[PDB]
């Protein structure tokens, strides 16, 4: 290799396959996060709610109760 | 170290620690969507729909107002 | 380009679409994961938990089984 | 700044914000990766699930057609 691209393969490699890691796992998270929401959508139609209330609207004291657990999980 | 190593590892420092913890991050939330996975699972073979219906064939209502919300709220 | 910004500009190709695309799949997932706790808070509003039981006091036999199944399989 | 550190600086800063977008992201759905387990927990406490079963045991038809369904979306 020439000079200069010694040193730029000696700078990659101390993180090359840590970033690839990285690209991996998001692209399982991703396909994941994407079976979960049609799963959602199977169970919803199989079981409407007559009214969809978001959390703009009104946030269920259960999704509260569980943000304020986890927000305290966090700060421990 | 050799001069270029020192170079190296100045550069890396800037970004070393940062690279690690998003990496442990993903590791986090792959192991979070894999069990949330493993639930839908055990609660549709609890609780089985007649008919699965995926986005492709319908949206639910409730699913598309979600959408749209987020949608909203990211570009807020 | 000056020499020293084309050594910069030759580390930083071995990688930029690398970065690019994790931002790109974590935007998704999180755009996902704020979807999915709508999805929570619309469900559980039309069909309400009469008490909320969060794992740092119980948890759920299922939520147990799940993870203990998930982190066998990331052990293998 | 010495010429070395100019460099580094120089080379740091074409990725730096990406990766504190990354992190800050990847802590987000860290966070709502814990809430939704939480919500499961509560959910199943609540609504308790006679057997659980896992996919080891069996795949629910309903979630074996939506991964069927994002794996196609994927390759697409």
């Amino acid at each position: 290799l020439s000079e200069q691209d010694a040193l730029v393969e000696k700078i990659f490699q101390r993180f090359k396959k840590t970033l690839d890691v990285i690209r991996v796992r998001a692209g399982h998270t991703d396909k994941n996060a994407q079976i979960n929401l049609e799963l959602w959508n199977a169970f919803l139609m199989a079981n409407p709610l007559p009214v969809t209330v978001l959390t703009d609207q009104h946030t269920s004291e259960s999704v509260s109760m569980a943000k304020e657990k986890v927000s305290n999980d966090i700060a421990t």
